[PDB]
């Protein structure tokens, strides 16, 4: 049987409403975005328009603040899926990203049901940045390598943890890195899944809409739970 009622939302296709409100060294932008999650795949398709203009901060430095209730958790690790035992009232992420020699980011979202879809609504506030770095210079590449973070239960709190660099290509053959620090707390008070320490493997491939004008991304995502009990 199934391991939490919000398991039982992910078992088909789930479409995705993603809405962004940042604001980077005064900059206010906004972003839209939708697409489809299949947790029984770990797969995610999204396509992200700036609405505001030219986005004033690289595209690639956004897509872990634009879903961790769409990976895949086999069914021998279902009872560590805390992301989907919090659904469908949902949970907040909570953020700060502190870029390398350069400023940070601090994120707030919200990720629940809104009728059938499911909805990521974020405040994005970016403080500190170099004019003529990396990120406000639009010096990375548009690419994405994958990653694997080591998710922990928050016990005290009913939540869980996570710290993770994320490692963005300049383009001169260097690396920025951008060392990422996250909360997650359950909305609601019915029980939730609190977790084993276990990983989460995440692959990201980043295009273009050849019928888009506006600033934008396409993400395709794969992400899936790895278990660490080494029964061997």
């Amino acid at each position: 049987g199934p391991m939490s009622k919000g398991e039982e939302l992910f078992t088909g296709v789930v479409p995705i409403l993603v809405e962004l409100d940042g604001d980077v060294n005064g900059h206010k932008f906004s972003v839209s975005g939708e697409g489809e999650g299949d947790a029984t795949y770990g797969k995610l398709t999204l396509k992200f328009i700036c609405t505001t203009g030219k986005l004033p901060v690289p595209w690639p430095t956004l897509v872990t603040t634009f879903l961790q209730c769409f990976a895949r958790y086999p069914d021998h690790m279902k009872q560590h899926d805390f992301f989907k035992s919090a659904m469908p009232e949902g949970y907040v992420q909570e953020r700060t990203i502190f870029f390398k020699d350069d400023g940070n980011y601090k994120t707030r979202a919200e990720v629940k049901f809104e009728g059938d879809t499911l909805v990521n609504r974020i405040e994005l506030k970016g403080i500190d940045f170099k004019e003529d770095g990396n990120i406000l210079g639009h010096k990375l590449e548009y690419n994405y390598n994958s990653h694997n973070v080591y998710i922990m239960a928050d016990k005290q709190k009913n939540g869980i943890k996570v710290n993770f660099k994320i490692r963005h290509n300049i383009e001169d053959g260097s690396v920025q890195l951008a060392d990422h620090y996250q909360q997650n707390t359950p909305i609601g008070d019915g029980p939730v899944l609190l977790p084993d320490n276990h990983y989460l493997s995440t692959q990201s491939a980043l295009s273009k809409d050849p019928n888009e004008k506006r600033d934008h991304m396409v993400l395709l995502e794969f992400v899936t739970a790895a278990g660490i009990t080494h029964g061997m």
